[PDB]
């Protein structure tokens, strides 16, 4: 069903992260982390602060797709094991939940334009663009259903 989903989605924000490969995505499934510019650490960590639920929507650069969502559940820290990320000078590290770990193709989202890019598909931003919350809600409602995700524990963290 799409009820939790709705319940976590209800007034959060939404942040397009724009990953140049597939490694650096399949560790932050696998670990539940995210880290990212200082530019887009500040901006995160603001956000988490100020809202409900802070939604990092994943893009792999060339993939044509979204890799997936995932919910913050921390500030940016400093002083865990080092993530082994494949680099192109990186802040803190984000503790996130994933919400799903489906994909979604670009042909799908075509009719979602973010108003906080100029009404440019949804698709089209750098790393780091906030995306609006009616046009990241109707996003993240696009992905495949992923039946492996029980949000009552996310539900537990808002």
């Amino acid at each position: 069903g799409t009820s939790k989903l709705k319940y976590v989605l209800q007034d959060a924000r939404f942040f397009l992260i724009k990953s140049n490969n597939h490694e650096n995505v399949s560790l932050a499934k696998a670990k539940g982390v995210w880290s990212t510019l200082p530019v887009n650490e500040k901006k995160l960590n603001l956000a988490f602060r100020s809202a409900r639920s802070v939604i990092l929507i994943f893009s792999v650069r060339e993939s044509g797709k979204f890799q997936g969502f995932a919910r913050l559940s921390s500030e940016s820290h400093h002083g865990g094991s080092p993530i082994h990320w494949v680099l192109p000078m990186l802040g803190g590290v984000f503790k996130i939940d994933w919400i799903c770990r489906r994909e979604l193709p670009f042909t799908k989202s075509a009719h979602l334009t973010n108003p906080w890019n100029e009404h440019k598909p949804v698709k089209i931003g750098r790393d780091g663009q906030e995306i609006e919350l009616e046009c990241g809600t109707q996003l993240c409602l696009l992905f495949p259903p992923d039946e492996s995700i029980d949000l009552y524990q996310v539900i537990h963290k808002m």
